[PDB]
């Protein structure tokens, strides 16, 4: 089962931002609201929005921030790339330890999914390959962000912007830096072809052989360049060599080299699932990172 | 369209280790009680054929070990209630949520916080199988583990998990301690029964593709219930009831496509297959949304 986090270090930290006519979800921590920089947007200014012209002409007073029923008092506001960071008078006393990291597509991570400063849901997601989140992400969930919790420490990776034509979603880092080649304007941007994390698929079905399931194994081999040749026709992302040395362990552990697996891959995609699951599911899912598998 | 957990923030906070002699597992801790399966008290060797009521007189409160985080938490008192283990303790929760116990019936979805030793790992979502079984992972060592779904501020407890049968799948009890499907908490043989697809959220998830522009798969035709759970039956689907298509009816007023005409839709899927298309991006008919999952999301 694809797991989330426990989210309750996240939802300490969520606030609601209302600037104008506009509301969403903040993020704070220490000191700080780290929200979406269009929230100082109206519908208009959204088709070419010129954000230092619009921040120059802001007071702190115009932030109007909720964490839950207390009114937190902003003294002082800044941009960085596009995310607004709201400096405010006192210090989440609900801060968990955290960091911010830059993801690479490929990753995984969870979704507290926020309305107006009030946690929804949580899910589970990955970066996909065309740097969008396949998420659920109601009409107010910009600011919702996306994290993964190691020993404790949750490390913040992305924060929901925009909602694309596709039903698919865009995001920055917590340094506001985007995601992909997204912009916070209402342009005719479109999600390119996605593709399938083959990474993630080999991980997984060395996590199928580790779980007592070899039915899809043969006696092929491949090399890596004919593995690409004829994955690619699939959709599927080449297979680096890092990837190779990634999977190393989960190979020495199932004894299977990596590229007899690729072999196997290979003829799942020629043949399918013939009525059979792996792990319970009937879709190469890519959406385990070697790492999650471990 | 992506399957939802509840948050577990409200949860994690009631969640703690229980040991009796060599067993640990989870436990749920609430004001000044803690819950957990009453196997806990069981040896291996007791397994076989425990007298639960007997291995719980000759227990004492110094038997009990309970943890909450780096806090030993002392018991005062100890009782059972049916499949559940009741331990008095020292101190009340602080964290405790308004929370309800209640029992839920097949079909319906929950929250799982899965937590290994009262650390909680991870949340996920899933739905009480017709027969009884709950697909998860659990974990190893996952015992005691809590579903649950959140309503406002207030929590309704509906499982805790108790084995996991040898197909891989897992029975648990509500938190009253009452089991669902036929199974004992002894190292005995038991098997899931077969197990069917639940139709009504079958029915629901395609009132969520339509309402998010999938609308291939409708066409102008209208079947009987009658006439549907025949197709049902012979496709290892639940029969659909009269108060499954009163459930469907906020969905079928906001979307125009009235129930036994979505079923017809569902029948003809179900004979034909998808042609080559999919469904909310998918090619299996998903089941673990209920009509008030896809609501509530829509």
């Amino acid at each position: 089962r694809k797991m989330a986090f426990p989210s309750g270090k996240v939802e300490g930290c969520m606030v609601q931002v209302t600037c104008g006519t506009t509301t969403l979800n903040g993020l704070w921590l220490d000191d700080v609201v780290y929200c979406p920089r269009h929230v100082i947007c109206t519908s208009e200014d959204m088709l070419n929005p010129n954000y230092e012209d619009l921040l120059i002409r802001k007071s702190n007073h115009n932030f109007l921030v909720q964490a839950g029923n207390v009114q937190l008092r902003v003294i002082g506001h800044s941009m960085q790339n596009c995310v607004l960071k709201l400096k405010v008078d006192t210090a989440n006393p609900k801060t968990p330890k955290y960091k911010f990291v830059r993801i690479q597509p490929g990753q995984t991570f969870s979704v507290l999914a926020c309305y107006n400063g009030s946690p929804s849901g949580v899910y589970q997601c990955a970066m996909r390959p065309n740097f969008t989140i396949k998420g659920s992400f109601l009409n107010g969930s910009c600011g919702s962000v996306g994290f993964n919790i190691d020993y404790d420490c949750v490390s913040f990776c992305y924060m929901h912007h925009m909602e694309l034509p596709t039903g698919v979603h865009a995001g920055t880092d917590l340094e506001g830096n985007f995601y992909g080649p997204f912009v916070d304007r209402q342009t005719a941007q479109a999600a390119g072809t996605d593709t399938t994390i083959t990474v993630n698929v080999l991980a997984w079905l060395y996590a199928a052989v580790i779980n007592g399931d070899r039915w899809f194994l043969n006696r092929f081999t491949t090399t890596l360049n004919d593995f690409n040749l004829v994955a690619m026709k699939y959709n599927y992302e080449p297979l680096t060599q890092d990837h190779v040395d990634i999977l190393g362990p989960l190979s020495a552990q199932t004894g299977i080299a990596v590229l007899d697996m690729c072999a196997s891959l290979k003829e799942l995609l020629q043949n399918g699932m013939n009525g059979r699951t792996i792990l319970g599911s009937a879709l190469l899912e890519d959406e385990f990172t070697p790492f999650d598998v471990v």
